[PDB]
């Protein structure tokens, strides 16, 4: 088949489809991957063997006066400024024409698309290519949706589906997945966790937070990261901070820099200067897979993400839960209900948190001797699961022939 996959400009959404793009290529079948050129230039090399069955197609942003040039993705247009993030939007739905004109010529037999790709799944229609919506979350996730505005562009490209897609399995979510074969009428397919393939994503293992880590003690390292684009403001970056301060961890902290914060602003005065030996702060893109792959990383500050989530559990880190904004709630619940992970108790209300309750959460997890041995016999239990490549590989085959159908 010639499948058009079309993601969501983040790079929570990007990896996994290049990932998905691959998969399908390794079975013979072309993939075109549609998205704007500098996210393009930033995703992992395609595998050489494959590179002429997925074909990028790089549709410019229209240039709309205000965002920025090179601000392609939510990873660089930020949550913190309401305005931007609607001029990304904006120029996201000014890609309905030359996508269009694209599909138009594709001889395409799917196209798989995000939620917010209306306008993808209405030139689908126009030119009559069945369309599968990504829902590349956990079942839970989705039990809990099933239970212009982003609502009404979700309705609308749902409305305009033959297909959606979820990222779990009945293993992972046997109380969820069985009940679960339709959205809204529109039948639901899982095609597995999916967990990356660690090569796949072409990091660099020389990077200095790496070796850094290669100093520190096996299970030591509290890694902190919260994803590609989630907002934190320099008042909870704080809390954060003197969080893993006070829980006395080593930690690799993956941090993203609110708007209009200088470095000096960024961090606690003192805070790097007291933990220079115990905890490290990179404020670029790490290489997530090789840290969480490392020996000497325990356990997993995470905002769940759900890339973040199958990322941690398939290396066996019990979570420390940070959940920011949408699927991140649920997918903190559905860990918290397994007993591999812990959220940090929130203000009712307002959802806020301070250092203190970040602490008690990193103590719990990572440092107290029973309750850390529990969280990270039921995280290895999970990696059993998470980990088991051929199975997820199996549901991947059975995606594809749920295709041909
Ligand atoms: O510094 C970073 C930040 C993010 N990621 C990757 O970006 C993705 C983020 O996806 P997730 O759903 O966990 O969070 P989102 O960015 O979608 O909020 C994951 O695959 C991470 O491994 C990374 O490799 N390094």
């Amino acid at each position: 088949m010639h499948v058009v996959i079309c993601p969501w400009l983040a790079f929570g959404a990007l990896l996994p489809c290049l990932d998905l793009a691959q998969r399908l290529a390794s079975r013979g079948h072309r993939v075109s991957f549609v998205s704007t050129p500098r996210n393009i230039s930033r995703l992992p090399p395609v595998r050489p063997a494959l590179a002429p069955l997925v074909a990028f197609v790089a549709l410019p942003l229209p240039r709309v006066e205000g965002l920025p040039d090179g601000a392609e993705s939510t990873n660089d247009v930020p949550h913190d400024r309401p305005d931007m993030v609607e001029l990304h939007r904006r120029a996201f739905d000014g890609l309905a024409a030359p996508f269009s004109e694209f599909l138009g010529t594709a001889c395409a037999d799917w196209v798989i698309v995000d939620v917010f790709h209306h306008w993808a799944a209405a030139a689908a229609l126009e030119h009559k290519v069945p369309c599968a919506m990504m829902l590349l979350g956990s079942a839970h996730m989705i039990a809990s949706i099933a239970d212009m505005s982003l609502a009404e562009r979700f309705s609308l490209t749902l409305s305009r589906s033959s297909l959606v897609v979820g990222r779990s399995c009945v293993e992972f979510e046997p109380e969820t997945v069985p009940l679960l074969s339709t959205l809204r009428g529109k039948p639901i397919t899982f095609l597995g966790l999916m967990p990356p393939l660690h090569e796949g994503r072409r990091e660099d293992g020389e990077d200095a937070t790496v070796r850094w880590l290669d100093a520190q003690p096996a299970k030591s390292v509290v890694y902190v990261a919260l994803g590609s684009e989630v907002p934190l403001g320099v008042e909870k970056v704080h809390e954060l901070a003197l969080g893993l301060e006070l829980a006395g961890t080593r930690f690799l902290w993956a941090l993203r820099k609110p708007t209009g914060v200088s470095d000096a602003d960024l961090l606690p005065a003192g805070f790097e200067e007291r933990t220079r030996g115990r905890g490290v702060v990179a404020t670029r893109w790490v290489p997530q897979m090789s840290i969480l792959a490392h020996a000497a990383v325990g356990a997993f500050l995470t905002h769940c993400g759900w890339n973040s989530t199958i990322e941690g559990l398939m290396f066996g880190h019990p979570l420390i839960m940070l959940p920011i904004f949408g699927d991140q709630g649920p997918n903190a619940r559905l860990i918290e209900a397994k007993n591999a992970g812990l959220q940090v108790a929130r203000n009712d209300g307002d959802g806020s948190f301070d250092r203190e309750g970040v602490a008690a959460a990193i103590r719990a997890v990572a440092v107290e001797e029973e309750s850390s041995k529990v969280f990270q016999a039921k995280a290895k239990k999970l990696q059993e699961i998470v980990a088991d490549m051929a199975c997820h590989e199996r549901y991947i085959d059975g995606f594809i022939q749920q295709l041909r159908s």
